[PDB]
């Protein structure tokens, strides 16, 4: 039932590092920004890179990448789940593969 991609305070640094070991194009996390408290970023794999999103906020409050906006992080992740995070590339978030 717990999300497997909210990952909370751990660096940008310690993100990639995680990232970097899956396999597939898509494998993401929610992390807490360190560099900006009270912020939310999103790490995604691509290729042996990792991109990082920041996740942007409106005057109510909501969250968003680029244009289209949601109530909570949870909705924003299953958004971006079928419509790319980036505009570069076609990249889709997909869960990350666990260490049992
Ligand atoms: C290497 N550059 C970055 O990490 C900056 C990121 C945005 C970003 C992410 C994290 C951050 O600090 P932290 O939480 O400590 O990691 C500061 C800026 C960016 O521009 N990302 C790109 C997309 C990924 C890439 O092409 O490398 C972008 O165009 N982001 C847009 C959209 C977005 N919501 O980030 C933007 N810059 O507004
Ligand atoms: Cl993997
Ligand atoms: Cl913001
Ligand atoms: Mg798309």
């Amino acid at each position: 039932k717990p999300h497997p991609w909210f990952f909370g305070k751990i660096p940008r640094a310690k993100a990639e590092e995680m990232l970097s070991k899956q396999r597939h194009d898509g494998a993401f996390l929610i992390r807490e920004s360190e560099s900006a408290p009270g912020d939310f970023s999103l790490s995604v794999k691509f290729g042996n890179d990792v991109q990082h999103f920041k996740v942007l906020r409106d005057g109510a409050g909501k969250y968003f990448l680029w244009v289209v906006k949601f109530n909570s992080l949870n909705e924003l992740v299953d958004y971006h789940r079928s419509t790319s995070v980036s505009r570069n590339q076609q990249i889709f978030l997909r869960d990350i593969e666990q260490v049992p």
